[PDB]
């Protein structure tokens, strides 16, 4: 399937044990699919003062489309050093590794894949 319904944790910055996918734009990436297929992967929502706290580099879920089941349509853009990989609509977050954080909400999200 080009898309897959998921339900991604959301997490507090300050409780994220792995900050971020890697070390390039491709690896972050990669990671960010793979753990998004696995189930593993978690989304910090940005607002000012989150984005320094976490690895570069950033992987963001941006709204792709104006929201199937309820699940809003998203892609992967990349950010390093302020050049982003990738071009789409707002962030609706920071992907990070899931390692058993307790979130504090889910957003239900369409993954183009």
């Amino acid at each position: 399937k080009t898309h897959v319904q998921l339900s991604l944790p959301v997490l507090q910055v300050r409780d994220v044990l792995v900050r971020g996918f890697g070390d390039s734009v491709e690896e972050v990436l990669s990671e960010a699919r793979q753990h998004l297929k696995d189930g593993t992967c978690g989304l910090v929502e940005v607002e000012k003062g989150v984005l320094p706290q976490l690895e570069q580099p950033y992987v963001f879920i941006k709204r792709s489309d104006a929201a199937p089941h309820g699940h809003v349509m998203v892609e992967l853009v990349a950010e390093l050093e302020g050049i982003q990989y990738g071009r789409s609509g707002e962030t609706l977050g920071v992907l990070v590794p899931h390692v058993g954080e307790i979130p504090v909400a889910y957003r239900k999200v369409l993954l183009r894949k």
